[PDB]
């Protein structure tokens, strides 16, 4: 989704990167949007809790806004690597194309690109590709990762230390499902199978076990 908000956020990120103070006017200039439009948009983002306007009037991304800004720059740069490395688009066109693709590239495509690209260190233009750690290239909660259709996946964390109920502990041990294991999930209650042993989980386990997509 080509968010106006994702464009303001990546712009702030970009200026910061250049060592420029993210003032509203520089942002207006960079986005070729009038001062009145940027105030409008910034006022909105503030309500969304994505940016605060500092004492010196500069814009400061909140942790949630920074995270989203980083995700966008990551997508932008992965798209550029894709564009030059595989597609072979004219180098002179690459940045403008990626500016559009950054809004519609999913996290899944990005994981694939980290896999097929020979190097995701920098963009073709000399800047490091950020947010790779957060892309996961800990993990998605089983509750969010399982679906009506089973699929294998990797166990990242069992989080038993956070468990109040422990009667499922030995099931996991018997089904040889530990951290770093490749099991198969599915929504139905959620049941993660492995070692030929299906393990149906209770709310608490499903809400705390994290699995990295295979
Ligand atoms: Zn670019």
């Amino acid at each position: 989704l080509v968010d106006t908000t994702e464009m303001y956020l990546r712009t702030i990120y970009e200026l910061e990167e250049e060592g420029v103070t993210p003032l509203r006017a520089r942002i207006a200039e960079r986005l070729e949007q009038s001062g009145p439009t940027v105030s409008q948009t910034v006022a909105r983002m503030e309500r969304d809790g994505l940016v605060v306007v500092a004492s010196d009037r500069s814009l400061q991304m909140t942790p949630t806004g920074r995270t989203l800004a980083t995700a966008v720059m990551r997508k932008h740069r992965l798209a550029e690597r894709l564009l030059t490395d595989i597609i072979g688009l004219d180098i002179n066109k690459v940045h403008d194309e990626a500016c559009r693709w950054e809004h519609v590239m999913s996290d899944e495509v990005e994981r694939r690109l980290v896999k097929v690209l020979k190097d995701v260190s920098r963009s073709p233009f000399g800047n490091p590709i950020p947010g790779l750690d957060e892309l996961g290239v800990p993990g998605t909660r089983v509750i969010d990762a399982a679906t009506s259709m089973p699929r294998k996946v990797r166990i990242v964390q069992i989080n038993e230390i956070f468990q109040v109920e422990t009667d499922q502990f030995t099931q996991l041990l018997d089904a040889d499902i530990r951290v770093g294991s490749e099991v198969e999930i599915v929504d139905r209650h959620i049941t993660l199978s492995h070692n030929g042993k299906d393990v149906e989980l209770l709310d608490d386990l499903a809400h705390t076990i994290r699995i990295e997509e295979l």
